[PDB]
């Protein structure tokens, strides 16, 4: 049985993805480059994942109101509101902002399978990680294609440079 | 010709059509009302109206984003996250702010219209009038159904009572 504590993971973790998902509908229509809307798709995709275990377990859903930019939790409402602001400075700082938001999500990911042995939240912890991992590569190559990089802020710099030195997974 | 004070009002009423869209939109997601579904697509009809007149005269639109609740002119930001705070708190209070933006709407639209001589400007602004005076009575029946009744803020309280006491248009 599902504990406390872990109910509190999947419901940070279910605005989370969302936060991903509402930033990246948001920059793609400021920015109109493909890379937002492609990864957006995935983010509604880590979404359901999310709100399946949530319901498998019948955790009160945080997203009440589906809409962009609406969270329950306001971490997830600050975050929106500054890394869209961020995002609308340039195509540069908006891919910067792709890649800050993956960085927080492997980060945040680590902390929540590390609390917990239950081996279905941990396949989908683990499944979203890898995607998260993916999306950060996608953003820092589009990073490149514009002459520019990308600094970690949440993981290690060690797991930044594991992460873009290898493949796609 | 257009002068340029005309031009500043087809960019409020662009922004002021998309706040009313944006705010409905919100608060079907929290709510499931139909009104607000199918008030916000009439509310994209007013933002394509507006917009129509935008590339008539090549002024620069000032929706750069059409992501819900973004705007360049700061006063329908503003007004945005009060109006969807406020209609969080109950479907009586959603609907209120429905009639709310409506309201504003009617006063504004009349300010610009008693600002022009443009018959192209004013068709749609008288049409849009006319929209937002239907919508007004539709909020105002469904707030009735709810026990509740609605107080005007921004257009006159004659006038007001001339809308709700007549029929639809
Ligand atoms: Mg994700
Ligand atoms: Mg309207």
């Amino acid at each position: 049985p599902i504990s406390e504590e872990e109910k509190e993971g999947l419901i940070e973790m279910r605005e989370e993805e969302k936060l991903a998902r509402d930033v990246y509908l948001t920059l793609y229509n400021k920015w109109k480059l493909q890379i937002f809307k492609n990864i957006a798709e995935s983010e509604q995709t880590h979404m359901d994942a999310v709100k399946y275990l949530l319901e498998k377990y019948n955790i009160p859903d945080p997203v009440k109101n589906d809409s962009i930019g609406v969270f329950s939790n306001p971490k997830f409402e600050e975050l929106y509101k500054k890394l869209v602001e961020k995002g609308d400075k340039s195509e540069v700082d908006a891919l910067k902002v792709g890649a800050t938001i993956e960085d927080l999500d492997i980060a945040d990911l680590e902390k929540w399978i590390n609390k917990t042995d239950n081996e279905d939240i941990k396949f989908v912890y683990e499944n979203l990680m890898k995607g998260s991992r993916n999306h950060m590569r996608a953003f820092v190559r589009m990073l490149n294609n514009y002459g520019s990089n990308y600094t970690p802020q949440y993981i290690s710099k060690e797991e930044y440079e594991e992460i873009i030195s290898s493949s796609t997974e």
